[PDB]
């Protein structure tokens, strides 16, 4: 399902920022890493989804010293990726009651 | 965010089917019981959700004192949920590891 890899994609990418702000490069190695060589994320894909939360301010951009590009979670970034976790908490809580529910 | 909400209608109902066959205003209470009253879905939202999945394939609908028109998930319905559910689980191992790797 093309639509649940963007998300996907898009999750393990908020998190990796949530870390603390990072380049495409360090993004990509970073992620490579964690799935133990998996997931190779391409680099039109992540200028291209950066490019969404931006517009979105999601995500914010500056550079640094040498001289990278640097990404940044903003607030707003912050607060929607708690919003996101909690309602899926929700939804994982109303599908174990689904399950309970059943056996009674 | 309404690609959200739409994302985690989808996982409920198919996860109602995964407990077995059903019909709307069956599978209306218990999602309503299952959020303890906080999800109180209307039958438009699940009949134009159902069109798609049949579309796709992922459900199929059958006829049941009274004759209700039962939803059922397909054989490729259970195998989707498969490589979703684990899929997803690779996601959140990866995540671990980028968390790992962070104090590491
Ligand atoms: C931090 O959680 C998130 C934060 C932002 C977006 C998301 C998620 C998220 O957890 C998430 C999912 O867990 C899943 C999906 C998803 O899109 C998201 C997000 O977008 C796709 C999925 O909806 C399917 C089958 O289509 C199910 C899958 O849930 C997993 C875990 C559920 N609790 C449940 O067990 C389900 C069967 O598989």
């Amino acid at each position: 399902p093309k639509e649940m890899l963007r998300a996907q994609t898009n999750v393990i990418l908020l998190n990796v920022l949530k870390q603390g702000d990072n380049y495409v490069y360090g993004i990509i190695k970073q992620v490579k890493e964690a799935s133990n060589g998996e997931m190779e994320l391409n680099e039109a894909t992540l200028y291209t989804i950066f490019k969404r939360l931006e517009k979105d301010g999601i995500i914010s951009s500056y550079w640094g010293d040498g001289r990278r590009k640097y990404y940044r979670l903003t607030e707003i970034g912050h607060e929607n990726m708690r919003l996101a976790f909690e309602s899926w908490s929700r939804v994982d809580k109303i599908i174990e009651n689904l399950e309970a529910n059943k056996k009674s």
